[PDB]
């Protein structure tokens, strides 16, 4: 019995989604898997054993610890072999990295009037309780970043930490589309042969910074601009953005849409992501372009930025991020077809060449050993 906890599945997110296909790869070995969450939005396997941890505290840390602490007691009455979180809280066997480290964060960026609420002190507590020394919790990371953040403020036993490759699902590889996909999926969504279609998706649009993709598109010149459209695409309210596009005058430019099934079809009909986040522990929709055949443009502080320039197709700006050149790269490369297109061919060659998949089965193997 394999029992996996996160807070909240729904279908539009990468630690859910990195979540279902280790836990799915965990089943179908034949082990028997529990899940519990305080929320489940979409498709749950027949496999799996789902509970609903009741909550009733009026914050997301107070319903936090409402859900360790019933998890604990059911395990008590019901034992699993193996416990593994998602999510940072005691009592893991294993721990999948899918967020930033919490200690440097706060560090980094707030200061002593943050540092003095509940809040972070529950959010501090749970990730020392997970990655503290004289813990057993198996830790699998996804970049060298988080490993030297969580070793500066925790000074954690370095054998406890796996680095995974990335769990890149293979229906967003441009060698697994439909014949004529581009042009199809383009007539799909209405986008014309002339139309320049940039793409950003995630379900965090402030984070992943959606106001910098519309300043960019708003700053294109005019004639440019007219032909130029960008989708915004994840379970996240517009409206702060909309009101960004108006001020701008870019907003019959700008389309949003809630969590999308079809972000293979959008790749694939695109002609750059866009994708400047402000924070970003690894950064899926950043290599599953690349296996689209799909341009990226994104930020130095994403964890899987490096995989752009390694790919060598698009351009990570670096930090300290500056709007201007994020502008300037735009307008480079929509108006430099050759550049543009030999991106594109290059990220398929990297696709065809290096593992950005294997995570669920490397996963799967720490979790399933012994
Ligand atoms: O509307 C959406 C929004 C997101 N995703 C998928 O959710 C994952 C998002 O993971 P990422 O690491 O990019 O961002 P996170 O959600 O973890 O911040 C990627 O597989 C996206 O393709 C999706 O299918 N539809």
């Amino acid at each position: 019995i394999v029992a996996f906890c996160l807070y909240k599945y729904f279908p539009f997110g990468g630690l859910q989604r990195d979540f279902m296909r280790i836990a799915s790869t965990v089943a179908a070995r034949g082990h028997h898997v529990r899940v519990y969450t305080q929320s489940w939005e979409g498709d749950c396997p027949k496999a799996f054993e789902l509970i609903q941890v009741p909550v009733k505290s009026h914050t997301n840390h107070g319903r936090n610890a409402e859900y360790y602490a019933w998890v604990q007691n059911h395990l008590k009455e019901h034992p699993a072999d193996r416990v593994v979180g998602f999510n940072k809280m005691p009592g893991l066997d294993v721990y999948f990295a899918a967020d930033v480290c919490y200690a440097e964060k706060v560090a980094q960026e707030k200061g002593f009037l943050y540092r003095l609420t509940s809040r972070y002190r529950h959010y501090a507590a749970f990730e020392r309780a997970t990655f503290e020394q004289g813990k057993s919790t198996k830790l699998m990371m996804l970049t060298d970043k988080q490993i030297a953040d969580f070793q500066k403020h925790y000074q954690t036993e370095p054998e406890r930490f796996q680095i995974l490759p990335p769990g890149i699902y293979p229906d967003r590889k441009y060698s697994e589309q439909i014949p004529n996909s581009r042009e199809i999926y383009r007539q799909k969504n209405g986008i014309k042969e002339q139309q320049n279609l940039l793409l950003q998706v995630g379900s965090d649009f402030g984070r992943k910074g959606v106001d910098r993709s519309i300043e960019a598109l708003a700053s294109l010149p005019e004639s440019l601009r007219h032909n130029t459209l960008l989708f915004v695409v994840g379970q996240d309210k517009p409206r702060k953005f909309e009101a960004l596009a108006e001020k701008l005058g870019v907003r019959s430019n700008v389309h949003f849409f809630s969590g999308r099934n079809d972000v293979s079809e959008l790749m694939a009909a695109a002609d750059l992501l866009l994708h400047p986040a402000y924070q970003e522990a690894a950064g899926i929709v950043l290599l599953e372009a690349i296996t689209a055949g799909l341009p990226v443009l994104t930020t130095a502080v994403c964890g899987y930025a490096h995989y752009i320039a390694d790919a060598n197709c698009g351009t990570v700006i670096a930090e300290p991020f500056s709007q201007e050149q994020l502008n300037e790269v735009l307008r480079k490369a929509l108006t430099q077809s050759p550049l543009r297109m030999a991106w594109a061919e290059n990220a398929r060659h990297y696709a065809d060449t290096q593992d950005l998949y294997s995570l669920p089965e490397k996963a799967a193997d720490i979790i399933t050993g012994g």
